[PDB]
């Protein structure tokens, strides 16, 4: 189980794998100062921040499709315990990249047939 | 309750007994050595597959209602926990049942009064 | 074209050859011996008869995907003329396998292009 | 499968027994002489017609239910090739019962149960 | 003017005289002595049964229209009364006719046009 | 409201008597000898057929808009009894008046007011 | 049982006893001698009509509700047979009323 | 424009003249006391309190479609002023007559024609 | 047909014969001095007066179904004439049994043919 | 309200005085004997029956607003306990008349 | 829009002046003096009655679209009050003229502009 | 609890229960109230509406019947012989003694 | 018909005839003094205040369908123009019954 | 209470002050000249005409949006009476003032309080 | 919150403490020697059962809104997890008082 | 059912026999102090009270389901007219078994 | 009573003659020798599969309406039975020409007039 949920627009893609867990999180415009980063046991936050769509005033604005919020988070439950002392975090080109490895007692072991 | 999640099709039932939870699900031209059986607590994985249908260069399939994709896997919640370690599973004639020893039926009575 | 009628659920699938027309059905839960096949003609006829959910006194069914009926069977109708006396098939893992050489009339002929 | 044409209101049954098949059509108030039963191939034609309702000049009618028309046929197609020189037939109060036994080449081959 | 009502199947057609009354019914499938019939001064019920669709083991109804209850009959309102004890039927092929001599009251008298 | 039945056009108007009844109807083209009339009780009947419109064989029907129907007849249930062997019947431009007495019984009695 | 028919507007109430039946109906504007009265056995019918009214040159209609139709008349069968001859009748204000002695037989 | 309404039923027709005016209504059946004619307004007033439906113990109201209700009233919202003390009132065999002569103020005056 | 109609409540029961009709009726409560037995026509008139409930001056009905009204009458009509000289009547402790001879006719049947 | 309950067509009034309760039940067509009548506590329980309705094979039943059942019976409760062991009834007129004196508590 | 009322046919149009009201109503075919006019206040009467066509004996309408209603009428209101003790009208070929000098009340102000 | 159009209020007291009933146009002889053990009953009704004989009605928001009742029950048991009631202002006014109580 | 505003408890029905119009408003627990009447064109003004639901300390409030308002009015619009100066106000039995006589020539 | 009409596109826009009126509208291109006011009571009158657009020879319209209309006006209903003679308007830039000074058209109380 | 299953009518209220979790449960009608008390990772379970409602054959119930169940059952989960070894039976007036001190 | 009359939550069960009336009621968490138990005629009457939900300072509430009020009362129609001047009853584990002596 | 099937944008034309019957089908793209041909009886086999476009790494597709599904067949049930092992066919130009000729069982025979 895992649900996710928070304000703005922030494309996110998750990855298991069977030592660890990887995070994805589209964050354009927002350095690695602004993005705040908090992990625990099964859960995850992270709040960004950016500029607004600030102008010259002799400019105009003649056609948007950027969304223009500032700031924007998420927080994500965790279908398993992850070791947060362990997971490590990289920022690349507005993207977060994070990998969560599995906590020892949320590691599973084989089980054979018959 | 019960929940069941996954990819392809794999029909699953479900029995419930008095020591055990009995499990069936079918999986038709699969070869039982492509069976992959885990599971832990109150929970179930299954992981399975099935080699596609061999067909000449000439030949052409012109009519087809089995399904066509290879590998199949679901995730299973038991209503009950389970010792994995007495687990046991069958597959024959393209049918696999599987046995979940119930964790107990009327043991882990400790303290009891005062 | 092919028409396919009967009773019960019973995945089939049907391949095109030169000298020979390749059918497969699925038949998960029925025995090796309890499949009735033989061709006539063009046509077919399919008959098969599966064990039912047995469940001991102290095994209650909570939940089953899985059909509950024994005997199911399919009528087939070939689009040419085969050789039903070397009709051949086989049965493995829920799944039968048939082999049907062409007749004569039905050995299409290759046309030089200029 | 099985077809029919024909003018006027002729009920018809028809039964398939393994070496034959028997047929029975409505005919009330339909004198054997006025009957025509022929049949080739796989085949039945049914020609017959009843001749209608007299009345007395001081009488006349004052409510009427039975259809008049004088002329009645029906045409039916058979599943399969039929041997119609064996065939034969009652007719038993406007009730017209036939018996068709089946040809040799149509009647179903044996079957291996694998 | 005149009614009728009751069960099953069985079309009908009312023809009259200056002196008697006449009545014509269709009971294919039916036997002389398998009606009952039952009347008084202007009013009339008939009754009968016919044997059901019965068919062999070794035989199936492929197709068929024929109504199957077994009990018929007809409650019926008749526009004069007449002398039943001296009434006259006929039952041939599956048709029946009733004959009712009329009373002597219901005569209706000419009347001289100047 | 009284009864009307037969067929054929034959427009109808009824008036009361307080001693007899007064009946007439349209006979258009219709000899005074194609006419038949009877009645009794509360009911009148009348029979007539005209003859067909005839024509030469040079002739030809470019145009018409008269009924074409040979046989034609009306019967009435008069709202009371009538003494028929009194009554009395004119035909002239092909219209019909018939006279009923009333019966003695059917003579309605007028009362005092105050 | 009892049964009802005519022509026109006329509401009409029926009272059954043990040795009569009484009979009720409502006639405005009609006048008394336009009433006729009628019965054999068991069976009533009534007849009258109302005369329309007049007018002075300068009036023009601008409004009514009142029904147009004159000549009106209804029909009833009695539940039983009555002695007509010991019948009697009462109109008073565009109403009716009527007495019907039941006869020995009923 | 105009408007009436009350309780129960009680037709009321309204005709314009030039100089007097007249009104007429339906009261069937109701007392010359429910008559009273204290008209010192400008509209016109009506009740009417008949007595009820009566029957004696033995009596038994099979059929009654009169609506026995003894009080009604109606009053109706006028285009124009007429007097009052030249009003008079009539009322004859359940029919009221009212007389109310127009004033001077709201009779129209006749130009002077071509 | 048959009408059962009266004031209070007083079962009826109504069982017709070939010969006589039977009738049975519930008259609870009913006085045996009201034996009043007469007929005329096709039909039976009965009327009765069960006593009240007397109660003492001290006492109170705190519960009462059964209805308080005395007199109690009604009227049934019959399907077929009976001669009201030949009724009889019994007494059941409350219940009434009456036979009413009548005749039977109603004679069909016979010969199927001719 | 006191509390009742039962099967069949039994119509009972109940009187209460101050310091006896009579009851009246409609038993009509009921042999005295089939009664079976036990009166307990601050209750009273009526048991009976009669003939079924019963007709000849050349006898039809036509109309019937009777009912059919031939077993019937009914519990009474009372606002006040009564002495079954000077219960008694009376039946008579089709109607069973029933009188259970109170006790001095209530 | 202003109030228009009336029956009849009688096409009308109106004309305002700033001294006065000029009104043209259609009545062809009426004479002279069959036309009668009323006003009063802000609000205008016509009454006529025409002529019906007269037809000699030997003559038949054979084809007609002229309205045939006698009685026509037409009340109408203005949008101002006027001195009706001195209008005017004529009545030239058909066409009704009607001159209405308007009221020292109604006679509106003009307003200087800056 | 009751036919309508007659509101009841109730108040109780340590030693008595009060109970105040609005009944406009009653006059007080047409007041007919009981009570016994824990309930109040209270009956009443209104004059006719005396109108010229020609009138007409066309709209009322009063109630069209003649008699209104209310049934009223009370927690607590109370001495109908000791009871006393008031009518001023089209409101009637009860007093229902009754045991101590908080 | 007619539409009636304010707030508070306060039916109102309305007389209208040819010689005048009576309005019937309920006011209970009110006095005369308290009620204030005005009246101009096709409209009336009703304002009053009525007794509270007097309480003494030791009594307690369980159940009041009554609504606890004091202050109660209405505007009523009435169906014609009426004189103000001719009006009569009658407040009989907590009922205001106020007598309207009509216009001249309305 | 305050109703506007008439012909013509002419926006207007309506403000009521404690001691006058004042009414705005829009008549783009119109000469002052061209504008006809006039007002009674609480009501007002516009009227006016605009140019129509000219075009030299050699010219041509090839895309228009104003309306064609030259005659346009507008009839205005006030919800209080003015004094028009103390009115005053001002016309600038296609836009039409208007200043109405209330007449007494002052109230407080319908009657005396009490 | 948390979520409870078993059988029979048996309400109950947690509370969470800094130090422990204290659990109100009613067990009315059961002795002492009747509740089953069993505590581990972060769940209560409780097995008890009354003395039997027996009535002899005159004898009958009339009304009653206590059900004839004489055996009831649950499973309680907790707000966290609490130490099994020093969780304590507690049981006063027909009300369970179980103290769970917390796994910190 | 019966028309009983109270407030807060006091289950009771009314059992009768041959010469005795047994009535039970629940009372779990009530004071075994503050039971008051009377009878007159044919009628009951049950009032107690148990203590809140009250906690400490350390402690907080996050799920309940146990009903918190304090004052509880009942009134009870008896099936007979009982001997009022020889009530008894019993309070065990929360449960108020009252035994009534009652005639045939 | 001609049957096309199969898959693929492949447009045809049936030609018939006496004494052949003459096939058109368009494969534009489609190279000589990715193309399988073979007819027999009375049924023609048409495969093919064309190369997928082509394009290279700095070009992009910015429009295009060619179907691109690789691989296309038709099966067409001709009206006469055809002697293939005498077929010829050509390819020029994308278009694809087939000559069949008829079976001797399908020449058409002459019926000479009068």
């Amino acid at each position: 189980g895992i649900q996710i949920s928070g304000k703005g627009f922030m494309p996110i893609s998750i990855i298991e794998g069977d030592q660890h867990i990887k995070v994805i999180a589209w964050l354009p415009g927002v350095n690695k100062e602004d993005i705040i980063l908090n992990a625990v046991g099964d859960t995850l936050e992270i709040r960004a921040k950016r500029s607004p769509l600030m102008i010259t005033e002799s400019e105009r604005i003649i056609y948007s499709e950027i969304p223009e919020e500032e700031e924007i988070y998420r927080t994500i439950k965790l279908p398993a315990t992850v070791k947060e002392e362990n997971a490590s975090a990289k920022f690349e080109n507005g993207v977060l990249s994070v990998i969560l490895p599995k906590a020892e007692s949320s590691i599973k072991k084989g089980i054979n047939i018959e």
